[PDB]
């Protein structure tokens, strides 16, 4: 069996949601995402694994006075996109990069209703920024930046002690992409990985070291 969805406040207007699922061979695994409050409204940064936990997530904030304005997925794997079907069925706007949407369609998965492209996209100007560092954990992976808090949600790109599942990874590009990410957000106060503890900007340096190391290993 699986632990309940957890929601804990991380900072002002910023929550970490952790959901869990059973994976063959691994057992129970965790996945972190964020909910960001913009005034009277809430944005999901990644959905939980399932429809059912996305609804519990959504409900928790609706019940506390926050309309769900939208939801953005950092990449196509179902630890970021599992709730997109449910959200869409509720007319809650979902966002993903054009690259993410291709990879969802290609796997027979429901796509985000809205898409964006390129390096920098404002989901909410001056409050929620999406950045594309280049291929790494997946071809499509992006990170989300909360400039008012200097909080970076890094998703499954942020891999300080081992790169994780390499099946969709781009090992030759990841050092590049990690270097760009480090240069751009070295002033982050908090960096939030998908599968490990929140840390500071040093997670950016360790991820770059890991990607280099992974690229060295493959030879
Ligand atoms: C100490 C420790 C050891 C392992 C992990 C871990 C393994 N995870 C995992 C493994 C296989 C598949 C998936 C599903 P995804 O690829 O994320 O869509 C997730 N997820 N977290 C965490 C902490
Ligand atoms: C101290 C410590 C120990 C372990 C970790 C850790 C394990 N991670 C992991 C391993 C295998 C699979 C996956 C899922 P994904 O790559 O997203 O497909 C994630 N990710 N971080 C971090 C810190
Ligand atoms: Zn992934
Ligand atoms: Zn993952």
């Amino acid at each position: 069996s699986l632990p309940d969805l957890k929601i804990e406040k991380l900072d002002e207007g910023v929550y970490v949601h952790t959901s869990f699922e059973e994976v063959n061979g691994w057992g129970v695994v965790p996945k972190h995402g964020l909910v960001v409050l913009v005034n009277a409204e809430a944005y999901l940064i990644d959905t939980p694994f399932t429809a059912k936990d996305t609804e519990k997530l959504v409900t928790w904030f609706v019940e506390r006075g926050y309309k769900i304005k939208g939801s953005i997925s950092s990449h196509f794997h179902s630890d970021s996109t599992g709730g997109i079907e449910w959200l869409n069925s509720r007319s809650i706007p979902t966002y993903a990069s054009e690259l993410t949407n291709e990879l969802l369609k290609k796997d027979g998965k429901v796509q985000a209703t809205n898409s964006f492209s390129g390096v920098n996209y404002w989901l909410v100007k001056n409050k929620i920024e999406v950045f594309y560092p280049g291929p790494g954990h997946t071809p499509d992976n992006v990170v989300v930046w909360l400039p008012e808090r200097k909080i970076l949600f890094g998703g499954c790109f942020i891999k300080p002690y081992g790169l994780g599942n390499l099946g969709d990874a781009n090992i030759e590009a990841w050092p590049k992409s990690a270097k760009l990410l480090k240069s751009k957000y070295g002033k982050a106060k908090l960096v939030v990985p998908s599968h490990s503890e929140v840390g500071d900007a040093s997670l950016l340096k360790l991820t770059l070291e890991q990607a280099v190391k992974g690229l060295n290993e493959s030879k």
